[PDB]
RNA sequence: UGUUCUGUGAACAC
RNA sequence: AUGUUCUGUGAACA
RNA sequence: AUGUUCUGUGAACAC
RNA sequence: AUGUUCUGUGAACAC
């Protein structure tokens, strides 16, 4: 009949469907499962929830299958050659600790030095307490922090060009954080995903800088970082060859990556409400089915 | 140093609420306490006025514990009653108070009798309720609220002028507002912007105004007051939790100076602040859990 | 469940 | 600038 | 991997 | 609750 919604009703079926698979899945699916099945699709408000619970469920989804390709051995060989290859270099947390702090001796008060000048008054000092310290290692460190935009740059007519310290990077503090997420971005562009955990261990050698490494992972996280992670997968999949067809996905997750995440979003429509529950459903179930048969 | 120590435990301690229950205010004076660094004298300064700051609130939450939000209402008018006064809607005290402005806005002296006879006749026809007495605790309120210059005379009725400063509605409505919260705090009902703007408008497009009333009667008078003023509820409520215990606690951290340039704290001016804190913000939780209302 | 990270607008006071 | 109140989300790890 | 040159969101060499 | 008296930062009465 003309009361039955028929977009209603599959919407419905589909996160009926998708409640099956509580009664395995990672704790971070079950958790977001719970939150889509939670979700009143009577009410308008219920239905945006919906569509944000789809987008999140499709989100970890990618995730999932991007971790399930990783070397974990490989892990940190691969993050210093991502690094290299960008002429820069991690000399260790010790070094590279004593070594932002001698950037700040010469730079804190606003000083502009060249390049050269800059790497020497590094070297010199360090030096003593580092033996194996020179301008080429150094320069590799000075270039972490040129590439993170931590430098205001003075161009002079055929001459050597002079850099400041922006103001916001005068302190310690804020010096580190900057080039960590520095090197956080070069393993997020050569498709490199690493935990907090992980993170606190390569940059700090300990497990007392997680929520450090965590707070650097979440601001560099936008709305865009769904539809980059569906393109980086597909990367991935490129590379291994793709048994299982996780490409017939690609469409959903477009879908679910193009969803507003912002709870003042506007409202669906019912064939946005359908199209949506269709499209997560597909993808747990594409996930379900990689672990399973393609582990 | 044996004070230090005893400090920082009572901050370590409080900190533990962080984790679970109190209220997004209580989170934060407890936040900004925690971040206070004991180690140095300007931390020290900090963790002496985030004390004095989670001190008030404190008194504010365990008022809001013996206040149900349904009989809200009915103990303002109460209170409001006790004194005296009464609101008689929004539309009819907006017109009442206009008509005294008709009376008094020249600057003329007018008894209580010819005033409110006034407001009175002029305000029967749109409100037939209107009486001599309805109106005569309208014109207490604003009696109480120190609007009128009142001039004696010998063996007859006292004449009233408005103050120069209350002679146009919006200031006049202002401090008659002012009274109305003033009366809440005296009788330990705290109520939120939102709410007081339905009370006395009907509406919420007067939220701004009224918050404006409510930051402008906070000074650093007004913790001392807030005591006084729980010490009347628990006195109208007999006290089960004895919550009395706490007084010289949150007495001595009223005594607090709040000024940002403020004589820096001895170790023992420390310590005993930092205990002080813990044991009223302990004493709201002990509250919270065994003796709910 | 624990341990963390992260996120919006609106008013008011001086 | 500094403060106060109200209001607003998701995410990581075991 | 290491080093050297250089005004580098990076180039070019050596071993 | 409401009303009446009154020079009330509020008193005293009635019902
Ligand atoms: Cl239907």
């Amino acid at each position: 009949n003309l009361g039955e919604n028929k977009h209603y009703e599959v919407a419905k079926k589909c996160v009926e469907d998708l409640a099956l698979y509580l009664k395995a899945l990672s704790r971070p699916m079950q958790r977001k499962l719970v939150t889509l099945v939670n979700c009143q699709l009577v009410e308008e408000e219920g239905r945006v929830r919906a569509m944000r619970a789809a987008r999140s469920l499709g989100e970890r989804t990618v995730t999932e299958l991007i971790l399930q390709h990783q070397n974990p051995q490989q892990l940190s060989a691969n993050l210093w050659a991502a690094v290299r290859a960008r002429g820069c270099q991690f000399l260790g947390p010790a070094m590279q600790e004593e070594a932002l702090k001698l950037v700040l001796l010469a730079l804190e008060d606003g000083s502009a030095l060249s390049r050269k000048v800059l790497v020497l008054f590094v070297v010199q000092r360090l030096e003593p307490r580092f033996p194996q310290a020179s301008k080429t290692s150094i320069g590799h460190v000075v270039q972490l922090l040129y590439r993170a935009s931590c430098f205001k740059v003075t161009k002079r007519d055929e001459d050597s060009s002079l850099m400041q310290l922006k103001e916001e990077f005068r302190s310690y503090e804020a010096l580190r954080r900057e080039h960590d997420a520095q090197i956080v971005h070069i393993a997020m562009e050569a498709g490199l995903r690493i935990s907090p955990e992980q993170w606190s261990s390569l940059l700090y050698g300990d497990l007392a800088h997680k929520s450090h490494m965590q707070s650097i992972i979440d601001k560099l996280q936008s709305p865009e970082s769904f539809a980059k992670s569906v393109q980086e997968l597909t990367i991935v999949l490129q590379r291994t060859g793709d048994p299982a067809n996780l490409n017939r996905l690609r469409p959903h997750l477009e879908l679910l990556a193009n969803i507003d995440p912002n709870p003042d979003a506007v409202s669906p429509t019912w064939e946005q409400l359908e199209n949506a529950m269709v499209a997560v459903k597909t993808v747990v179930h594409g996930l379900v089915d990689f672990i399973q048969n393609y582990s």
